[PDB]
């Protein structure tokens, strides 16, 4: 069994109350959804189902994965469910349409993820009440989205666990972030970003705004403006603003079928998928997960590292994304060519979905073989996905 | 592949605001997943992976399925994540771990759902500031939970819908409901739920208390008591808080393997799951869900109706269940055996790993071979699966 | 000018979320107006003025004291005003009410004060809009009620200073304790709290319930109860849950007017106001604020510590109470006679017309002709009260 | 007994979330406090009691006027109270004032009122807890300040109800509206709010703000810009956010003391306080509420209305303060001569010591003998004050 990625689409990664900030994500949701049919011609009616990630739906409704799918028209006949590998979440719905199909259970599928972090509420737990004292009203996007459950601290002091015991510097972590800002801005003037970018409207009371531009991609970064930072999280820190991912919005998605089926209906793929793979490394150090996945994944395919002609590697932070390029030891030229999340953005559910989208297109645009995703997960886990482009 | 069902736990169900008012939804997790661990005869350190639905995750921090797992002693090498089908979840998720197997990438899954009702928070947007006038906390169990999000009601008035459909008078689901109280208090008095059920001790300041007993099953149900309410959700209606199902808190799982890793350790299995299916109908009816779902499960193990000794077909609301068993035909005595959701109650994202060990276990009782679990879904779908003992 | 109070009333003194858990204050507030008219033999189309002093209004809507009025009947054309001197205000309010006959802008007041504790709100400055993290809800019942302004502290904390200061043990704090206990509920198994209590409707869905009884008042009191309490504010300190008063709900009035008004009514009164007093202290000691206005009070009087035959002396706190009887040195078998606010409560805003009402009621009973209420306030003032018979 | 205001400062007021947008009303309090301390030459020292006018007070702390007093040096020794009576707060303050000099209970006393309606909370009560379903947070500033407690609708509704008794156009409404800003452009401009405004420092973190300019009125207002406003309150209606007055922040107040004690220390009042009345009104038509009142304190001091060199008749409708002036019938010309609160602003609490404070400085600037000084009061009342120079 054979699974391709028909087509793909995503929206542009906006920023944390910015473009997108009151816009419900499976809105965002139900564009890629249509703009993956829309881009391999399948009709909506012929989705059995919608896999989409989502980290955080609090207040939006029953199910907003079918919510995604209803206003995109799939028929009430398709199923939809979201699910959580936090900022894995978006990738893993790939492989989980992936394996819907394989098993004989769907015959096309569309799998991604989608978020609004900007729409996340405050909450508390009220229902016994309060009977006396000061409480907490919560923010549920760093609560389930970005706080580790076993220790109590933000993710950018788990990225900051791998700077002391890789020893990665404040100076190199300025060189990757400031990099990944120089390689993004001139993939955003070089129009590689046109292709898998869907535009989206934003429906307003005094007059729609189109949407077809990454804003959180900062225009020429010098090194001066990295290094002038102040820590973030340590006091005597060394992860910064700048060579941190920000929070943001986004939707993206791939639209799932049998070789045999997109060679029937004259459908020439993005890519195959020819194997994943899910680990799990201490909570403490959760960046490191790109690593042992991209291994077994690398594993179960069959091809070495070496072989690799084009990587997406989530830079969730630049003291993980540096530990993930050094220990597997993959050429740095072919990782995050059209730079990665630090410029682009880091919306949690739909990351996994964008950074298979950058990848796809861009081994359509340059000829490259052998592809691979990978994205490190809050907790301390790893996910990867081997592709091939025919 | 032909995956079995090895072993399988639950909690009790907890009534709302009662026994389990403040505990959070993956200790309740945790403690199923020790079970099924200890009784099938597997070291947590062998398990690939654990997959948990659960509905309303707001304010429990990261990726309830990893805490579940890290609780119950599952080492930081495995992977966890959850879904949301909403009360589909729990037996989506077991189909789920099902397909990791078959397609060669776990060995070993622990699958359920785990749901506190109870602990659900409210919430608001908050980010842009209120410069002046009331704002709306959202009860994120009523919004996330049991309101639908194209109609905007709640899932009772779609029982209103599906009633007057079928044309159930409000006599007829009256008769449904203190059956099913009283086939559950039949089976609570004589132990059939002792197997399944695993106790949870509730840690407190003044005492732990040892809940080893569904506590929503109301004793000696009669016509009178359910005849005497009004209507919840339409006031010239006829569902009421008697004949649906109640807001509960528990957790549900089977751990999954190969059929042939079974053997080699020696453990019997509760069950091969031969096939499932989930099927998408209209959100204003949404519990004939069960009907098309139903269908396309015996469709895919090449089963009749009839061949079936056993059902557990979930309880939303006596409007619903009536409808969905006037359809299908099949024996209404082999159906909730042991009383249904209206008297254990519905704690959404784990009913479906809730009934599906209330069938395993009454299976091995009495010797059934062929049984179907199947649930009604928000925002019109349906979830089944067919299992074989061995 | 000579003014009288011409009759007064009270409700029972509520316990936190008790009986009164979910009434507004003006509702008790407007059983108590509509008592004082009673007694008196006066219509509400006679009131022109109603004064009640209130520490907790937030979230009651427009000046209670005008909803309370107006639910009394008091006629549109009378005003209605709050007032807030912490717990100073219920009685301050009688003594405001008495200037203004005094001066000549009225003839007919009814002053006092009203509290609900239990109704009290949790709140937060939200216009700015909060970009980001978690914030406080605030409990305005402690911030507004119970916190020093200046030094960041509960009022329990200036009891320990005055403790400390006093040189006040544990085991005295205690046996005062007791002894408040122990002589409320002789008063209120002897019906001494009849005459000043008018009873209050709590209405209910499924039934009304009519309180009349002062329900914080813990019968059989034991020494060892208070003996093995911990320190409630400091580790090492003495004050304790049951040393210091309680948060309570109630309010308590008096109509007032003229002497030679009161002759023409033919109305017997229970008292002339001869004089009151209010005086700042240190915040640290706030306790001690009864010292200083007592004395002005007796002063303003012409009358000696020893001329009095009956004292009302509010107990914030066992510690301050018994600072208070030491200093100035009163007979303190003449003192809180019926008990005082460690038994029967302290319902802020309301307490000073509360022990007004049991000085009063008291006084004719026992045929006492020259009497003192008095309380300390929070950020450091006393207020004190002459009244004599006539 | 005759009282005289010694002395009188405001703060400039505050456009809502504007100037003072993070200052707390006890701030304001403690600058104009030792203004007119500073401007009568009284020490601190010398002060009994303070007493201010506050509506939203809600997470400020206990008794912001003693926070105020102490912010200002006022000695631990003095009294400070907070008093509520809606608009009517700030000038009945003042009588109370009046009336504690009037009966022998203090020599020297600062009133007025201060008001932070940027800064007043939203709030719910909590303590019962919320077992299920939606519920909101409150703006303190509208349910406290607002809305009527018994119709349940806002004061712009009273007004629109005032609109249709005395058949006042929107026209009408517009035009005085825009009479009131060109009036306190005018007066503004010429350095007529200099005497009377003391400047507030803004103390911030990266520079001290001060602010001695009423920013809230606007500049080159236009009768097409009042009359393109839709109705606020009615959707048929006329009260607009043009002709209604704003959302403020201010205090204010005024240094009393006997007129023999100002004549032994040298002072030149500002003048003398020959009378006062507050009357109720029905709630429906609260702006009416200036007439009966103006009406008494004439009455009061043996006045004609003929016989008024000034007034200030609050301004917080267009609608009402147009009916006001027609049943009056005094020379609107010698009306709120320096603009109203249409275009000053309305800090509910501190607006009746406000316009206190621009009749006396306007008064002594021109030389005019009598004048008066009324506002409505939310829940139907009015208050008057008559001064006379000295
Ligand atoms: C503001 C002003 O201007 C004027 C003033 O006068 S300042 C005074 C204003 N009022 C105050 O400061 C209130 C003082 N009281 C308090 O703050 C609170 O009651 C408190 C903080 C001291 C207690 O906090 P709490 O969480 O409500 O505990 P609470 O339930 O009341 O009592 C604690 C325990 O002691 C017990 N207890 C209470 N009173 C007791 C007594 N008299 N004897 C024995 N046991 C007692 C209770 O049963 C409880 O036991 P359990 O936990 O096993 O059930
Ligand atoms: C409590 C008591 O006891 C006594 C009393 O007297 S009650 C009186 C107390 N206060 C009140 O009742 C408050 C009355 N006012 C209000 O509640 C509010 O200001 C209001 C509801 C009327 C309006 O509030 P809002 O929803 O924020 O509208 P707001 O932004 O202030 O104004 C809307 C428009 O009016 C316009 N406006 C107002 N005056 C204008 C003028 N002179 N020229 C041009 N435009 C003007 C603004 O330009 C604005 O346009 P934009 O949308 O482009 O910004």
């Amino acid at each position: 069994p054979s699974i391709v990625i028909a087509s793909a689409a995503r929206t542009a990664v906006g920023s944390f109350n910015g473009a997108f900030a009151n816009t419900p994500a499976h809105e965002l949701g139900a564009t890629v959804i249509s703009a993956v049919l829309e881009r391999a011609g399948v009709a909506a009616g012929e989705v059995n189902e919608v896999i989409l990630g989502q980290v955080l739906p609090a207040g939006e409704g029953q199910n907003p994965a079918r919510q995604a799918a209803m206003k995109a028209g799939v028929p009430q006949e398709a199923t939809a469910w979201g699910m959580n590998q936090l900022a894995g979440s978006g990738l893993r719905a790939v492989a989980l349409g992936m394996q819907q199909i394989a098993t004989g259970d769907a015959s096309i599928i569309v799998a991604g993820g989608m978020e609004s972090m900007s729409m996340a509420p405050h909450c508390a737990h009220l229902r016994g009440g309060v009977k006396m004292g000061d409480f907490k009203m919560i923010d549920t996007m760093i609560k389930d989205g970005l706080t580790d459950a076993f220790y109590g601290y933000h993710m950018g002091t788990t990225a900051e666990n791998v700077a002391k015991q890789w020893q990665l510097s404040r100076d190199e972590q300025d060189a990757f972030a400031v990099a990944s800002q120089n390689k993004a801005e001139a993939a955003q003037k070089d129009g590689r970003f046109k292709d898998e970018i869907v535009p989206f409207i934003v429906k307003g009371r005094k007059g729609d705004i189109t949407v077809d531009a990454d804003e959180y991609i900062r225009h020429g970064a010098t090194l001066d403006s990295m290094a002038k930072l102040r820590p973030a999280f340590d006091k005597e820190g060394t992860v910064t603003a700048g060579n941190a991912s920000g929070l943001n919005d986004g939707a993206a998605a791939a639209l799932l079928m049998s070789e045999a089926e997109a060679s029937r209906r004259g459908i020439q793929p993005l890519g195959r998928i020819v194997s994943w793979a899910t680990v799990g490394v201490d909570p403490k150090v959760m960046g490191t997960g790109p690593i042992p996945a991209s291994r077994k994944a690398l594993e179960r395919a069959g091809w070495k590292i070496g072989d690799l002609d084009l990587v997406e590697a989530n830079e969730a932070f630049a003291a993980q994304a540096c530990a993930v390029n050094k220990d597997l030891g993959w050429d740095p030229s072919i990782v995050n060519v059209n730079g990665g999340a630090i410029a682009i953005g880091h919306p949690i559910g739909a990351s996994g979905a964008r950074i298979l989208n950058t990848l796809l297109f861009e081994m359509k645009r340059r000829g490259a073989r052998k592809g691979l995703a990978t994205l490190c997960i809050g907790g301390g886990m790893g996910v990867a996905m081997c592709i091939e482009s025919l």
